[PDB]
């Protein structure tokens, strides 16, 4: 695996502008997720805030936060060492949780989508390319094979 | 039971809208077909890869079959809703349904996402006059009344 500085560059730039607007854009990244595939948002909770109608509970803010920082991060690792170094106590941790609520290939596809559409939709026109999209993507689908490691019997 | 809606309405939204992907039908399936593997490339892989050995989803004939189906299936669907009051998928042909996909690992996820990529066909190909919120609800009450008997044939009666 060949992940450049310049691919690496490419993720951390466009993350920091999705940073800047975290809480409006987390809210679109969700309902972008319910709009493609309602029963992912089934496996947490319904609904839970200041006595408000929208999709606002917490742990989905926070989920949400989790893969695009992880994801970012794995960019970075990529880059350094070639493959994704996430501690191996997190990794079993993260493929047990997932196994337990369900998630397979579907769900962790219909995210990555979620994710790049998001991003595309959030930063200027002339940022965006198949050069970023692919930047994410092997760094998101590098993560995503980790955790599934630990998702089955050692390999 | 659950409370069937479908109208008239509903019914010559699909139908003439269906008659407009037919002028372009293999190009709109190659679309389609793109859809699908952007969104969940598991979901086209499932079709397959030795007997044929044809590497390109361009070149798929079970892909493009499966389209067709989807789409025929659903138009149906929305004229059994209209007519009769609910989806009257012949019995076998259920089972039959049924079966194949459970033989396939096919969940509710990917049942939403090739509702996604219809949806999206169905916006992308008629023209911006004729499309409207109606539209799109015709065609996924049709859809999810499909997928709802589908899903009866692949889980315990109980
Ligand atoms: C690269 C992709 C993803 C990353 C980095 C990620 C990360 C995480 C993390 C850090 C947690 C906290 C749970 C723990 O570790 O104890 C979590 C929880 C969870 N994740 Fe993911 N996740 C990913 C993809 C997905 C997908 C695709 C789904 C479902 C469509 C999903 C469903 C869940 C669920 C249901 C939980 C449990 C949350 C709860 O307890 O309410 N995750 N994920
Ligand atoms: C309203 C929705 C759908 C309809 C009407 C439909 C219809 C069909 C039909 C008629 C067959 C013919 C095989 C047989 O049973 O003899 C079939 C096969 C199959 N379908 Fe679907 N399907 C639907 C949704 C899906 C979804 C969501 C998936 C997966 C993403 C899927 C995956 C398959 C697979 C893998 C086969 C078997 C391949 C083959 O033998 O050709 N289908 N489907």
């Amino acid at each position: 695996v060949s992940f450049s500085e310049e691919q690496e560059a490419l993720v951390l730039k466009s993350w920091a502008i999705l940073k800047k607007d975290s809480a409006n854009i987390a809210l679109r990244f969700l309902l972008k997720i319910f709009e493609v595939a309602p029963s992912a948002s089934q496996m947490f909770s319904f609904l839970r805030n200041s006595d408000v109608p929208l999709e606002k509970n917490p742990k989905l803010k926070t989920h949400a936060m989790s893969v695009f920082v992880m994801t970012c991060e794995a960019a970075a690792q990529l880059r350094k060492a070639g493959k994704v170094t996430v501690r191996d106590t997190t990794l079993k941790r993260l493929g047990a949780t997932h196994l337990k609520y369900g998630v397979g290939d579907a769900h962790f596809e219909v995210v990555k989508f979620a994710l790049l559409d998001t991003i595309k939709e959030e930063v200027p026109a002339d940022m965006w390319s198949p050069a970023m999209k692919s930047a994410w993507s092997e760094a998101y689908d590098h993560l995503v094979a980790a955790i599934k490691q630990e998702m089955k019997p050692a390999e």
